[PDB]
């Protein structure tokens, strides 16, 4: 009897998934790490060479966290002393190694505790942020030019984002942008002077006598937001003037009337930058296209080049206005926007004409634009077979839009339905990444003829190991509700038998534009629960989910905590009605938004669920950040949406929790969804006499991803689920 | 057939113990609040009159928290707007009602947010502290005089104690001491300038968007302590034109040489005051006796009247040097101190004589001196029947120490073996409060011939109700360990059958000088556990416990977390060998110091315990305050006792928790044993892969006593214990 996929297998990673991570360094060569060695590969033939011997930095005296080769291949940036901050931010030390001289640079070194560093897009210029100020080095071993002097910890951020901009807007810590050839350096300046601070204790090692109080500028819903400013400095003039002038580009009058955000920066050409701004009421955004004026040394944005983007049904963009992709001459660009029918498609824009032309359409959506050449635009969409949970690479001819070729659909339709791509520098080659439903498969392709060059990694090793294991299966399908299709997936136990009644665990997330029903292959907790515990783990994408049009996505506009919560309940009913579900053993669990929804469901009084687990849940929207929360809920004021803000809290449902078994979990150092959110849930439950299970994780954040905590929480949750299901 | 004492009975207080709290106002009368009325009783005959009508303040407009009649009966202080702070501290608003003119005073009223107020011991003067400064009012309706001007929140405390002095030294918020007739007002001043602050979050009601951060000057082991100064002011010579003059009384040189504490202030006569100082290394204290000089107007403390008290085996006193009891003329005094055999007895001191004479002796201890006349000294001791857990009132003839008379021993030996007492002004009368082993019995007596005048409260109502309930019994006995006997108590289930096997819960505290095996009658969680769940709840007093001499109490000196932990395991080990104990079902639980011992036991590797519960435990001594920790552990430096500080932690024992079920509980707003302590325990368990149960209580402090949390914690713990024991 073959063994099953156990909890230990998941926690110890016995069945390891292989991947192929490469870095394009040109139009036909890429870097690949193999046995601490860094090899360079010729895309066209697959032949390689040792680029950087693994013994090159033995006597460095430091463990190297990561490396970065300058665009011209002349130097290598070595990162060490890595110290994580939020989701993207961290501090580190850096050394620069001269590849030619093969010596390590020891003069004018990058400062320790550098917040961010980046090579210019061409050559080997460096820009970095230290103590909240920007600096630039024209040559690795020469003195830096200070760009800003206003830098101030927790107050003024130059070239780097504050907490909310890092997390909700740019998904990056950096806030600087080199022009295409590196002449200009643009950046944003965030001012958090009046932004309230979230404060929580950090206990650290046992040896710390007094706990530390972490303090971070974090704007909760309706609170004072940070303000922002944008600038551009000409780095080519740095060695000619004592203090180079950072030219400011002010936001349009339509944004200056109130609170607003800088939400996108994209260079069009060497002398043209585009910026998108968004009103604090995220249903109106403006894109400025600015040109350098060589005579005044200033930047001007012609109103005839200004593009407006608004929404009547919801907010703008999936999570923010989409980025523009400019054609080489910078006179036109492509951008994904939802059409008249509410589906996101590629629109072609002339920079000085307000009406764009859609080049794609249909009841499906474009996920992202991946590359653009003078002849073709390549993109990923979920058009194939009408599966919103699938993803494929497409190629559309710019001189004839009726010519669209799917480059990935038919490569291996049974094993691969969820693709990702990585083009080389001039899109001459591309690596395809298949992530499901079968084992991931990585392949390399030639753009000139779209022919497959070779397989890079097929995961045969794992395929062999999984042969002796009773792996569960996955079912992706849909049910119809109100004449609308809604997708779901089920991780079914091995030897599944429709004639039996299985206990069911509803795995939920359900935030706006989410998708929990896809064709991706995963080895996770649900795998163990299905394979070893014979539990059916299901997920449903109802109202509010994404990639299926604005009619479904904007259904929860200004109404979080309603429809996406109800559809999840309805989904469980529908499932039990399928006849292979033990109606007496139905659980639900989720993390983050998933924990909120799980909590809301357990407190609805539906009677459908027996027990549930909420990890790091949101409990009341006024505790979450302004940018994310307000986008879907507007402002928490009586003149706007306060009533629904006060009506969608978990706490007000405390009483119904007497009907279920609940396990509440939260990391104490969660900087994202503050431990405060669970502290208020527990207090509310204690106040109405409700018993439940709880667990805090000392010094863990929203991810509770430290090696030990990760194993501990899933172990703890397994016991709770087995117990609720009366399983040995 | 009849009911049992259930968990709801404990939580809802179905069975209430009646009390009789009176207040002596003279040597002949006392106040007793009845029907919300204040009656004055004549001790000799028992007749009374109404002193103040419950309806008198019907239209007050504020909920009166408490009252306080001036010594001369002319005024009454009304307390309202009560807001709790720490264990004894709080702020409130006050109003004074003139009992003569039946009118509420409206001129020059005490400020709101007053920190402490107190009448002069005689007459009707007032002294209060507001905004950390001292004020005095000679008359209720007259403008107060400002005594101090250095008051500064969290920095300078005048007339009130800081966090550590409140909790660990004075067991009071007040730091004011009126001379016997009210002429002088002595006060202490605390400076916490360099005392680090403990910081933690307070979430408050759901409506508070941002968690609040509480900051409290709290010196942990080895940290910078607050400094103290002592002053005395003449309240008979205050001027409304000039600022009151305070005379300082510096501490002795043997104290000034290093860190020290003021630990006792006791007026001897109208013009003599005594003070005891303790060195930071708590085994050396000095009592100064100071006399007022009418010529200079200073206070002189003659070196010839200096008294030293030191210890070679541990610290001084039970929790600090004992208080002196001066004779009328103030030329001699009585003080409890451990004799050469290590037992605490009453010693007689001449103020200018170095040697004191013991007036009691034997293998038992005096608990406290209760009253003194020229002919007798009245005290409480555990001498009767050699039971260290019993308490009785005795009087000893000051002219012949061989004549000791027990006054409570024989009153009712079956029902009463534990007494406390309350004497009237000149000890003409005394109230006896019996609290075990039977129901509490309150009686009144006359001193002249020790007549038993009358029964004030015998709890016959409760006795009648308890008859319809299957109440558990209590066994008090001792086991031997190395020729030394150690006492324990067992709360046994109804109809105890020695031929059956009962699960056993070890209820432990075990801090230094503690006692958990006594004759006191109690209705608590254990009552329910034994009466309804048939669980034997036992407690044991081992090395480190009090009232049995220094040989036992000082056994854990400089070694907390060793013998007191081992002895609990030995006791349980011995209980398991008894025929009525199911050695497969033995648990342990404790709170505070008991949470620490319980945790140290569960992590001992003994194998004796199946499960255990720790509520707000200490996890490592460096996290607890200086005054209490150093008393028993010395300083946490390598030159002193750091090595033992480091291996007496719970954390270092994480690994051993694999074979037990552990439930860890703690309130997040605990200002005493910081949540930090449990946060480090959970992190250490997570780090070694040990699963356990946990529960935090939002905004609850060390007592977790708010009505809802109290019910919730005991409910939750009950489920845990019943599950550990396989109980329906
Ligand atoms: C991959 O192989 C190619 C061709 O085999 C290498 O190209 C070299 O091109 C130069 C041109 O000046 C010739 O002199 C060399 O003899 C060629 N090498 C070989 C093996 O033919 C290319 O350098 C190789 N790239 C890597 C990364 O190994
Ligand atoms: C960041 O924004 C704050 C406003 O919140 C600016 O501070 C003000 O600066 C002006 C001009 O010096 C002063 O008159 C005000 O008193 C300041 N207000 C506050 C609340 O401090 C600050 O100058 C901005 N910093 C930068 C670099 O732009
Ligand atoms: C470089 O130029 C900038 C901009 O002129 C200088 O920044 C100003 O510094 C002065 C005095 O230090 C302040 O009063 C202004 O508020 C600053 N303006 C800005 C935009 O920061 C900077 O100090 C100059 N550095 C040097 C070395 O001259
Ligand atoms: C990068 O682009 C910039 C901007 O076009 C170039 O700088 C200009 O160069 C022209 C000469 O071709 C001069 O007439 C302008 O005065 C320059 N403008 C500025 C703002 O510097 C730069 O030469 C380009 N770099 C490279 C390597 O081609
Ligand atoms: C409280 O005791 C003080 C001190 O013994 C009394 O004050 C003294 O009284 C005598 C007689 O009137 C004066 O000659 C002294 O000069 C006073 N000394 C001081 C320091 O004031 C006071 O009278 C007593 N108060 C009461 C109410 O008995
Ligand atoms: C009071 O207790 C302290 C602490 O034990 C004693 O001081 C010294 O402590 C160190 C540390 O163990 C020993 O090495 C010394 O032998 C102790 N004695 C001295 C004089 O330093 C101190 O002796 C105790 N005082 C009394 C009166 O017993
Ligand atoms: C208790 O009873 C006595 C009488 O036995 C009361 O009487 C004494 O005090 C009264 C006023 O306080 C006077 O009217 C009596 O003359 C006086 N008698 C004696 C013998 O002292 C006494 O007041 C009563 N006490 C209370 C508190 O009611
Ligand atoms: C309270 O204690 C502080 C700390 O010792 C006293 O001030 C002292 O410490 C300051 C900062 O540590 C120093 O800057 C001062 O020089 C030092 N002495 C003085 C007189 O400030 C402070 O005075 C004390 N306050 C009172 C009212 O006693
Ligand atoms: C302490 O606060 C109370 C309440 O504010 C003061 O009492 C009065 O309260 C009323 C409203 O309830 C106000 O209109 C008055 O201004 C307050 N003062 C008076 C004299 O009525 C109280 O006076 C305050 N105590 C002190 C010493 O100022
Ligand atoms: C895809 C994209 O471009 N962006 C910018 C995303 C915007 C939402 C981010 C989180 C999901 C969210 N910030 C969070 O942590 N929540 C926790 C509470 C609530 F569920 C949201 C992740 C990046
Ligand atoms: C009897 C007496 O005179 N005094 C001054 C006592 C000294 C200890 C005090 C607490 C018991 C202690 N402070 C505490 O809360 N701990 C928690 C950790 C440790 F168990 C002690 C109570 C008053
Ligand atoms: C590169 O270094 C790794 C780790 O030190 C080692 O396993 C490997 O043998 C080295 N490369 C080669 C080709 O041996
Ligand atoms: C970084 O820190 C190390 C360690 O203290 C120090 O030796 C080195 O000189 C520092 N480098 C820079 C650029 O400051
Ligand atoms: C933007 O959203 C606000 C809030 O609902 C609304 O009042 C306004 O009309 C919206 N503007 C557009 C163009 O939909
Ligand atoms: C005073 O009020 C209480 C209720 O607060 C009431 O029970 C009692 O009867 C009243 N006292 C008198 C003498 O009526
Ligand atoms: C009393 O002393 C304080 C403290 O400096 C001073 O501010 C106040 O003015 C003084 N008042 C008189 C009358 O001297
Ligand atoms: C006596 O018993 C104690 C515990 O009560 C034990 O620790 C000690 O080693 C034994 N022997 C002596 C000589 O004290
Ligand atoms: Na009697």
């Amino acid at each position: 009897t073959r063994k099953t996929y156990t909890l230990t297998d998941y926690l110890k990673n016995t069945y390891r998934l292989k991947l192929y991570s490469l870095r394009w360094i040109s139009d036909h060569e890429y870097l690949y790490k193999q046995e601490n060695n860094i090899l360079v590969f010729n895309a066209e033939y697959g032949n390689s060479s040792v680029f950087l011997e693994n013994s090159t930095f033995d006597e460095f005296g430091h463990s190297i966290n990561d490396y970065s080769i300058s665009p011209d291949g002349q130097f290598i940036l070595l990162e060490y002393n890595y110290v994580k901050q939020w989701r993207h931010s961290y501090t580190a030390s850096y050394d620069i190694y001269d590849l030619n001289k093969r010596q390590l640079i020891t003069e004018e070194r990058i400062p320790n505790n550098t917040q961010w560093v980046t090579w210019s897009p061409v050559g080997h210029k460096l820009a970095y942020v230290w103590n909240n100020d920007i600096y630039v080095k024209i040559e690795p071993n020469l003195p830096s030019y200070r760009i800003t002097w206003t830098g101030k910890e927790d107050i003024i951020y130059n070239g780097i984002t504050d907490w909310v901009y890092e997390e909700e807007v740019f998904s990056a810590y950096s806030a600087l942008w080199w022009s295409p050839n590196g002449t200009f350096l643009a950046y944003a300046q965030f001012n958090d002077t009046e932004v309230p601070l979230i404060e929580y204790s950090f206990y650290s090692d046992e040896s710390l006598q007094y706990p530390k109080t972490v303090r971070v500028p974090y704007p909760k819903a309706g609170a004072v937001n940070p303000t922002v400013k944008f600038f551009v400095v000409n780095t080519d003039s740095l060695s000619s003037v004592t203090n180079a002038t950072s030219i400011q580009i002010t936001a349009p009058a339509s944004m200056l009337i109130g609170d607003h955000y800088l939400c996108d920066v994209t260079w069009a050409t060497q002398e043209r930058i585009s910026l998108q701004w968004l009103r604090r009421i995220q249903n109106y955004s403006v894109m400025d296209i600015c040109d350098y004026d060589e005579s005044s040394g200033r930047w001007n944005c012609l109103v005839a080049r200004q593009h407006i983007e608004m929404s009547t049904t919801g907010w703008v963009g999936r999570f923010r206005p989409s980025e523009p992709h400019f054609t080489l001459d910078g006179n036109s660009f492509y951008k994904i926007i939802s059409n008249e029918e509410g589906y996101r498609h590629i629109c072609y824009f002339q920079i000085d004409k307000k009406d764009c032309t859609f080049i794609t359409k249909g009841t499906w959506e474009v996920i992202g634009i991946e590359a653009l050449t003078s002849d073709y635009l390549y993109y990923i969409s979920n058009e194939y077979k009408g599966m919103p949970g699938g993803r494929n690479l497409y190629k559309i001819q710019l001189s004839d839009y009726t010519k669209v070729t799917c480059l990935s659909c038919e490569l291996n339709p049974e094993r691969c339905q969820y693709y990702s791509v990585s083009f080389s520098k001039e899109a001459k080659y591309y690596q395809l990444r298949c992530s499901g439903p079968g084992l991931p498969l990585y392949t390399l392709h030639s753009s000139v003829n779209d022919k497959g060059l070779r397989v890079l990694e097929d995961n045969s090793a794992l395929d062999k190991m999984l042969q002796n294991v009773q792996m569960p299966s996955k079912k992706l399908d849909f049910i119809i509700l109100n004449e609308t299709k809604f997708w779901y997936q089920m991780i079914l136990p091995p030897h599944f038998d429709k004639s039996k009644k299985y206990p069911l665990l509803l795995d939920v997330y359900a935030g706006p534009c989410s998708q929990k029903a896809d064709t991706v292959f995963r080895l996770n907790w649900a795998t163990y629960l299905a394979s070893t515990e014979n539990i059916i783990v299901a997920s449903f994408d109802g109202r509010g989910s994404g990639y299926q049009g604005d009619k479904i996505m904007h259904a929860i506009n200004r109404r979080l905590g309603t429809f996406e919560v109800e559809d999840q309940i309805e989904a469980a009913r529908q499932f039990s009605k399928m006849g292979f579900v033990d109606n007496k053993r139905i659980a639900i669990w989720g993390w983050s938004y998933g924990g909120y929804v799980t909590s809301m469901v357990l407190g609805s009084g539906s009677g459908v669920f027996k027990c549930g687990i909420a990890v790091a849940p949101v409990s009341r929207w006024e505790y979450y950040d302004s940018v994310y929360t307000e986008r879907y809920m507007g402002l928490p004021t009586p003149e706007d949406n306060l009533d629904h803000y006060r009506n969608s809290t978990v706490m007000s449902r405390a009483e119904n929790f007497k009907q279920v078994e609940y396990l509440l979990i939260h990391g104490t150092a969660d900087d994202n969804v503050h431990f405060q959110q669970s502290a208020q849930i527990s207090k509310a439950l204690v106040d109405v006499g409700v018993d439940f299970q709880a667990m805090w994780y000392t010094d863990e954040d929203h991810g509770i991803a430290s090696s030990t905590a990760h194993q501990h929480i899933y172990t703890h949750m397994s016991h709770f689920i087995k117990q609720c299901f009366s399983l040995p």
